């Protein structure tokens, strides 16, 4: 009864464009039923196979637990020198076998590293959790490979045919991923593209990327330290882990809450003296334009990104109601994406402050939040979802990466919005807010003559590396949206700059539609 | 800066039928030991009402004061200065027994255990949601306070349940005097159209605090009117489970609609003497899938399970809602148990035996399901595999923002044709014609089952089904505790099907 381990499944894009693979290598096995006492044997072949002190520790861990009949890998994917140095002594080690196995390959490694992740060597912590993983050398460690490890893994067999792991079709588009990646080539930040009708992530780039293949068989302490100590942090996933102050990208949604709670009209106007002062308080809270913007109804506020209009709206609305509603767009909470280490962001409230800083909430801390400042931070993923919901007229979607799986194992794949934001407004309001956001593009310059983009821009302050971040959220075609994009250019200065990154993505998806 | 507490929101059915409201009452707010003896004849305080008030120790002496004790206290107002007379709201359930197990009740907020976890939000708030909808949606229902310059409080949100008053009445009658549950889901959305656990009880006894006499009636009643058989009760689902489990055969490629077996009336594990027994000792002869469903052969599913394996058996059945909470927006939802080697190793430290698989193969193992799970599994089956989440809330109206899910969760990838679902429907219609629930006006699909207990020793009868079969609008799970054979249970389901599908465009209160 020898275990026959199962083929890890392939991962494709939404088009069959192959993104993760299995190809054969030479690996040195060593079953317990073929050797008298392992610990000695390993010591002899350490210099001949160039085993590191980690490679022996790892091999011993499996052997102790492993069945007699199951072969345990001593060194994986042998280099041609390990092959040569062992073949000379091939017969002086009889129990040791050296035959063909599979490792994982990422044909387009940098491109999808931050969505697909990689597989690692299965280790100590993982070993304390079956007989499922008998012939299995590798486990998913981050990304899709982790979050969908069980679907991908397969089902073992014996000497009974093993059941091959499930194929995964991501909702990502090879082409759209390429375009967005180029947009952030040489630059730090993120670009997320969601289909608003579904919540499908059409493209997700955090930049710089890294090569996942370096991790599959174990990575050099030399190579790993270069990535971990790069100052641009290629290993950090800015789309699902990175968090940023959203700035005025939030104003369209926060305006919709004004309509929802009845605090404002589309015709409601304020006199904008260039500041807002809390009642019975002298500290002036300053518009970005210190002279002001004159009389400002909702539509001028969005077009011109007035802070003063939203200082007042927040003041009347209050942080509690401000929390309750903005959260409906995805803020302050994980989005639910089927990817491992997703960040919560922070939409601040007195409950968070009482535990974090044991101080009562100050009415002025609200004012900072209303313009996307203060403690308010969102992941690029969250910002894109908020823009998808705003594009789709309030239908709450879940950002997800998986489109279909094919295989023996049963699985349920989410492909429609879960529910609709109760909203005491017309549908017309969503349509008016779109038209406002079309004007953000027209009235201020990444215009296209082929379709209409709705969008809003923002700028965040850093916690050269000190330059403000540029943010841009938007969707197109505006009337009947198909894709919403959040871009965060780190140290990108003006937000409109970030819009420039977003246009080629839009253009590719809506107009332009393989090998490296 | 005195707080102004917020009006709790109203709860309706899906048609505006009012199911819970608040009405204004007079209550006497407030050493206390001397005054109460003087204030007892005036306010008609019982020895229980005084005990509560001393234990409770502004604190209420008596709630909902009659006009007379208000008049009789007004002449003596001066001998009691601290005693004040204020307005409060209490909660009323126009149809208490009918919707008790869906709406629950509000209790007194007295629970310091709950009165320490929350905020100054409940400032001036006397009532809190205790079980059911009132608990699960306490925050939506609660509202937002105000003060004294005065600030109007924001009232709680009105709730529209996906439940239908008429359909609830019909279903409730079916179990009048009987124990069990009936759940009706819309398979297109997962909306719960009806949910009755029987016996019921009157929730209004809880709003103001419940008497040890009244509470002891309910807690020590043998029928357990306080137990929610729909969302907490679990039963062995038995042969109701077969349509889904057969669909898993198709998905794993193990069987065809044409694949047939010889049923000698038993199944023999290879190299093993213990015979596994068909319900019909004669057998059923040659049995393809379609015969299997109509005649509820245990043998056909004994074989399929063995080939499928418990692990593969788990992956598939869990897609229908079994072994895990369904997600209903009601408080205490029970998981059920779809057993697996993981559960046995952790629970009883024993390796899984191939025969334990066989018990589960016909829904008679450690397998237990809630009527919720059964309704959901049948909804998905009617629905060709789109995973729905059973939910009770249809809309809310109010100031607080809320998101309401009212569409299917996702779609089971299924390595079959769409037609397999259509072939399985036709099988389940054939269950109705061939084996007295049939109607010529629409097509019912169904399957029957029987569970064994531990009159009240009679086996339970189960029935799952949906209609109209070709374009399903409603799926029902029925469980008569001690209803003998399922089929009795099916009888409870036909009036419900009929009210929804026929009568309901001609039952108001």
């Amino acid at each position: 009864l020898q275990p026959l381990p199962p083929a890890r499944g392939y991962i494709y894009d939404r088009n069959g464009v192959l993104l993760a693979d299995n190809y054969p290598v030479f690996t040195a096995t060593l079953s317990k039923a073929d050797v008298e006492n392992v610990d000695t044997v390993i010591e002899q072949l350490q210099p001949i196979l160039e085993l590191t002190q980690e490679d022996v520790d790892r091999f011993k861990s499996r052997i102790k637990t492993a069945r007699k009949t199951e072969r345990v890998a001593i060194k994986l994917n042998l280099t041609e020198t390990n092959i040569a140095k062992f073949s000379e002594v091939k017969y002086k080690f009889p129990g040791v076998r050296i035959e063909t196995q599979m490792t994982r390959y990422y044909p387009h490694g940098d491109l999808f590293a931050h969505v697909i992740g990689y597989v690692g060597r299965i280790n100590d912590k993982e070993l304390k959790s079956k007989d499922l993983y008998a012939g299995t050398n590798l486990i998913g460690k981050i990304g899709v490979e982790k979050s969908y490890e069980d679907l991908l893994h397969g089902t073992p067999g014996y000497e009974k045919d093993p059941t091959r792991g499930n194929d995964l079709y991501l909702s990502l588009d090879y082409g759209l991923q390429v375009v967005a990646s180029q947009q952030l080539a040489g630059r730090r930040g993120a670009i997320v593209a969601i289909d608003p009708r579904t919540g499908e992530i059409l493209a997700l780039v955090s930049s710089p990327s890294f090569n996942p293949n370096l991790f599959v068989t174990g990575i050099n302490h030399k190579d790993y330290s270069s990535l971990r100590d790069n100052i641009d942090q290629p290993l950090y996933n800015r789309a699902v882990q990175g968090v940023y102050p959203p700035g005025s990208t939030i104003k369209p949604m926060e305006a919709m809450g004004g309509l929802h709670y009845g605090i404002v009209d589309w015709a409601t106007a304020i006199s904008d003296p260039g500041y807002f002062h809390l009642p019975g308080d002298s500290h002036k809270f300053r518009d970005w334009k210190k002279t002001g913007h004159g009389i400002v109804n909702m539509h001028k506020a969005i077009i011109m990104s007035c802070d003063t209009y939203f200082y007042i709206l927040a003041n009347q609305m209050g942080i509690d109601q401000m929390n309750q509603w903005m959260r409906q767009f995805g803020f302050g909470q994980k989005t639910g994406v089927d990817l491992p280490s997703e960040s919560e962001g922070l939409y601040p409230n007195p409950e968070w402050k009482m535990r974090t800083r044991k101080s009562k909430w100050m009415k002025g801390e609200t004012i900072s939040v209303s313009i996307g400042q203060g403690a308010f931070t969102a992941t690029p993923l969250q910002l894109a979802m908020a823009t998808a919901i705003t594009a789709n007229h309030g239908s709450h979607v879940v950002p997800h990466v998986l489109r279909a799986t094919h295989g023996a194992k049963p699985f349920t794949v989410r492909n429609a919005p879960d529910g609709k934001i109760n909203f005491n407004g017309t549908d017309e309001d969503w349509v008016k807010m779109r038209e406002a956001m079309i004007d953000v593009i027209q009235s201020g310059g990444i215009r296209t003559p082929l379709y209409q983009i709705a969008g809003k821009t923002g700028t965040a302050q850093v916690k050269e590396r000190q330059l403000d971040h540029g943010l841009f959220v938007g969707f197109a075609p505006a009337d009947k949206p198909e894709i919403a994009i959040a871009v965060i250019w780190e140290n990108g200065r003006h937000g409109g700059s970030a819009a420039q990154l977003a246009k080629p993505v839009f253009d590719y998806w809506l107009l332009t539609r393989i090998r490296p």
